[PDB]
């Protein structure tokens, strides 16, 4: 039952409010690319504008036939519905799975801990049982809170730990078999190298993975749509794919950050013309055994 997974924050913003940010077109772009594929299971993070977003999961559902919903949009196509899930917030939480395997149970949690601007997203996770072989796999995938300016220290983090017990909270109360493994993935927004990482294994409930390619996930010195919109930015490590500490482990995970990059798309507005070549400001991870 071991996986082949992707993790992409894909930057896929609201069209009304950011129209220029050439979404549809990098929903095409990923769907075309090489990371995007040969994968069992792909867990996607800020697919927030519906109609770029729907493109992007249409773009792989001849691989990926079994697809969540995205998280908070509806409780339409769930199993269940958890958390502080909302109606009347203007953003879905913008996080889905796709797998090529059959998708047994389908659950959505919006987070009841949170801030700030992320307030008005019903933010969280999404939990999958997928069979594969004719054996279960749970891949949770999920978006916490950001490194907020606004939001206090200091309290990006105390929400990012919350948000993070909610989450193994859920694995426990759930009562998986510790037989079959719980891998859990997407921008948990915790640096490589600080203190925060430590206790982010401690509340998630995870055991540290190997690394391979890039060394960061945000990083403006390389990624041309970090590039513009935090030129001085630091390039840190926020993306992941772990798997829970007390059930059955891969042969020996290694997440691999990716640098694949798209032809040079442009934006012509309108006013400035921009030239890009990445499909969202974070690169993916892939992760796997070797």
């Amino acid at each position: 039952t071991d996986l082949k997974l992707v993790s992409h924050n894909v930057y896929m913003l609201s069209t009304v409010l950011y129209p220029n940010w050439g979404q549809y077109k990098r929903a095409d772009l990923i769907g075309q690319s090489s990371y995007i594929k040969n994968n069992d299971v792909v867990i996607f993070n800020e697919a927030f504008d519906n109609g770029a977003s729907d493109k992007l999961l249409s773009n792989v559902k001849k691989e990926y036939p079994y697809q969540t919903p995205v998280l908070g949009r509806s409780q339409s196509g769930w199993d269940k519905t958890e958390g502080s899930y909302s109606s009347t917030v203007a953003e879905d939480g913008g996080v889905a799975i796709v797998s090529k395997y059959p998708i047994k149970e389908k659950i959505q949690h919006v987070f009841k801990s949170g801030c700030g601007f992320d307030n008005d997203s019903n933010k969280g996770f999404v939990y999958t049982k997928i069979e594969k072989n004719g054996k279960n796999v749970h891949v949770i995938g999920t978006h916490t809170q950001s490194e907020d300016s606004r939001c206090g220290a200091g309290h990006d983090r105390k929400i990012r730990a919350e948000q993070m017990k909610e989450i193994s909270d859920f694995v426990k109360k759930k009562n998986i078999p510790k037989d079959e493994t719980v891998y859990i993935g997407g921008d948990l927004n915790v640096n490589k190298g600080t203190p925060e990482f430590k206790d982010m294994l401690k509340n998630l409930n995870v055991n540290d993975v190997l690394y391979a390619g890039h060394n960061s996930t945000w990083d403006p010195q390389s990624n041309s749509i970090a590039k513009y919109n935090y030129p001085n930015g630091k390039p840190e490590h926020l993306d992941y794919i772990f798997t829970d500490k007390d059930h059955k482990q891969p042969k020996q995970l290694v997440n691999e950050v990716v640098t694949e990059k798209p032809k040079p798309w442009d934006v012509y507005a309108a006013a400035y013309y921009y030239v890009y070549n990445d499909f969202s400001d974070h690169y993916p991870i892939k992760a796997y055994s070797k």
